[PDB]
């Protein structure tokens, strides 16, 4: 079974639980305000910063290299733009770093530094999502908060180097299937992907609580 198919099958159940989390359920209904949105994007800033720091550390490692797409996928630069937009010139000392966010970042550094063969699980979980539901969320955020078509405040959801997200995702899945794969690696990679989804669910459950 190709890795791409194994991952989709392994995470299809938790995805349902994730897309139906209270925070997302509300976001999807159009109920999202500046306060809540700033909280989630600030958290993503930390998460992608850690993820991409580990991707850079392992860019030459064969267990990840085929998926090294900085120009097309990396979001840190975009998030820094969004942070300046929502938090101002000195966003660095203004943005929050929640416990659930720190927990996610901790696992990212553990994987990148000690279990690099599992890093693919984390890139898959975040990036393929950004190119899927993330695109639907972007439209909802624009409408709800009156954000301009010019893109300010939503740089994170914008991929100027990807003309067709559908085509790129297919390309990415195909590349994932070129990775050296063994029962051991495939089993653990799908398990880490489920863990990645849980880290996201816990983040959203935390943020929802902070708001309420
Ligand atoms: C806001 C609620 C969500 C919506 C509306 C949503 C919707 C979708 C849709 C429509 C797809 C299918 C795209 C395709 O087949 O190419 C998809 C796939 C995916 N989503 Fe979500 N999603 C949501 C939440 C999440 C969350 C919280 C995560 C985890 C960070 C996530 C990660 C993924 C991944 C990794 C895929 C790709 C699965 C695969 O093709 O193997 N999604 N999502
Ligand atoms: C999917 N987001």
């Amino acid at each position: 079974q190709d890795l791409s198919e194994a991952l989709k099958e392994a995470t299809k159940e938790v995805h349902i639980r994730a897309e139906n989390s209270e925070f997302m359920r509300n976001f999807q209904k159009g109920q999202v305000s500046r306060e809540g949105f700033k909280l989630v994007m600030a958290s993503l800033y930390h998460i992608y910063t850690a993820l991409e720091e580990e991707i850079e550390r392992n860019k030459q490692n064969p267990v990840y290299a085929p998926l090294y797409f900085p120009e097309e996928l990396h979001r840190r630069a975009a998030l820094e733009q969004d942070m300046a937009f929502w938090y101002g010139p000195h966003w660095q000392e203004a943005i929050p770093y929640t416990p659930a966010t720190q927990h996610y970042v901790k696992r990212l550094h553990e994987v990148g530094g000690t279990h690099p063969e599992l890093l693919v699980a984390h890139a898959y979980t975040r990036y393929l999502g950004d190119l899927s539901g993330g695109q639907v969320l972007k439209k909802i955020a624009q409408k709800a908060m009156a954000l301009p078509s010019s893109g300010e405040g939503l740089a994170f959801f914008t991929f100027p180097s990807i003309d067709n997200p559908t085509k790129f995702k297919q390309l990415y899945r195909a590349r994932m299937n070129t990775l050296e794969m063994t029962p051991e690696v495939k089993h653990r990679v799908t398990e880490e992907a489920k863990t990645a989804f849980l880290l996201n669910i816990e983040l959203f459950e935390e943020l929802q609580a902070l708001l309420t």
